[PDB]
RNA sequence: ACGAGAACACGUAUGCCGAAGUAUAUAAA
């Protein structure tokens, strides 16, 4: 049960409704979506990291 | 399998214009 720390050094747009909107934190929805899209881009197998991983916001 | 994805804060125009470094100032002894 490890935790990850994120440093950016470049400004980030995270969005709620419109591109001119700004939000500070994002939810496990967008995070899990990103992990899924990068898993598919890598061409790895998705079953393992679909129904076993629990992510906090 | 991210309220996403396309997307040059771009284009036009300058330090310009009138102005004298002048006026007196026995090269005495």
């Amino acid at each position: 049960t490890k935790v990850f720390k994120l440093s950016f050094k470049t400004p980030v747009h995270f969005g709620k409704k419109r591109l001119s909107d700004g939000e500070m934190t994002i939810t496990a929805d967008t995070l899990f979506s990103a992990l899924f899209i990068e898993t598919l881009q890598l061409g790895k197998d998705t079953d393992w990291l679909l129904n076993d991983l629990i992510i906090s916001d």
